[PDB]
């Protein structure tokens, strides 16, 4: 007998009441602009299927970024194409501002805003409560948005999410790995950071929803506001839920995993183990306290469930006390 089926509880149709064209993103035909508008001038990094440059635009002198796309699915291609132009506006979401393709190879390539990104070390030695507060407050507003709108982010991590901290600017960049969610719809639990992967994923449970983000979002405030970073650090897929369960404590990993009849490993079973749920203020410490208050440990709470049906949804976590100086 297989895994009991699930829903997004929240914006669970947004793209059933939507017309074709807005999801449909392998009938998306590309108006492409001009790449002789753009001098690369220095690589920032490279990934898989990408590498990533900061670029002049020569028409207005004005900074950009150049994500030139490796020979990879046409499909995936246009999936983060159609996804970007879809959230295109939206509070905190990473602004597309052209599509090139070279005239002669047909190398694409996504050019970006520019942001000027803060270093980590000095982010790490500066944010106060209040900047952790704002900056969550701010990814709040861009994954409720995409979540409105339909769609999944499935990679946020810390490195996703540029801050220029001196104009206190957010954007929540590389839609790469991001979705539409469909109900019923089985998705690939390859996605996101091992460090930020929800349990879902980790038992590989195909129907997940919106609320993987939210997981996500948990594990970067646990790592913000303890100074431990990344918070759960396994060394693999698997040693990764181990990580998880020795601080949710096994029982309501199990509890989970039996709610929606879930099939596990012989072997995770051995190597899970049985642990405690541990309380928050175990992870408090003369180091991080001044980021730390009962209203934060409140919200992480409730972000850090095994159930992804339990968990807040962004809108809910907006509303949270953690927020009331923010608002
Ligand atoms: N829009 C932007 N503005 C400035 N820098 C950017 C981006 C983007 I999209 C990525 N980067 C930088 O390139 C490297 C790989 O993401 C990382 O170092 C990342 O910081």
């Amino acid at each position: 007998s297989g895994p009991v089926p699930s829903r997004a509880r929240v914006y669970t149709d947004v793209n059933t009441h939507r017309p074709r064209e807005y999801w449909d993103y392998e009938s998306h035909v590309v108006e492409w602009g001009n790449q002789d508008d753009y001098q690369l001038v220095r690589k920032l990094g490279r990934g898989k299927y990408s590498e990533v440059f900061e670029a002049i635009n020569i028409t207005n002198n004005e900074k950009v970024v150049v994500k030139i796309l490796k020979p990879v699915k046409k499909k995936k291609i246009k999936r983060e194409i159609k996804i970007l132009e879809n959230l295109r506006g939206g509070p905190n979401i990473i602004t597309l501002a052209d599509i090139v393709k070279d005239p002669v190879s047909r190398t694409p390539a996504l050019v970006f805003e520019h942001v000027n990104n803060t270093d980590f070390k000095q982010l790490y030695q500066t944010l106060t409560d209040y900047d952790i507060r704002f900056y969550m407050y701010e990814i709040l507003k861009a994954l409720d948005y995409c979540h409105s709108m339909g769609i999944m982010h499935r990679d946020v991590k810390p490195h996703n999410v540029m801050i220029d901290h001196e104009h206190r600017k957010l954007r929540l960049i590389d839609w790469g790995l991001a979705e539409f969610y469909h109900p019923g719809q089985e998705y690939n639990v390859r996605v996101a950071s091992r460090y930020f992967k929800g349990p879902e994923l980790l038992v590989d449970y195909q129907m997940y929803d919106y609320s993987l983000d939210m997981w996500s979002l948990g594990c970067m405030l646990a790592s913000m506001i303890f100074r431990k970073e990344p918070f759960f650090h396994g060394h693999d897929n698997y040693d990764q839920l181990v990580r998880i369960a020795k601080v949710l404590g096994t029982e309501d990993l199990y509890d989970y995993i039996d709610k929606y009849n879930i099939e596990l490993d012989p072997r995770f079973n051995d190597i899970l183990g049985r642990h405690s749920r541990k309380r928050w203020e175990r992870f408090v410490h003369s180091e991080n306290q001044h980021l730390v208050s009962p209203e934060a440990l409140d919200f992480l709470d409730k972000l850090l469930r095994y159930d992804h049906q339990s968990r807040l949804t962004a809108r809910e976590a907006m509303e949270h006390p953690y927020f009331y100086t923010v608002v």
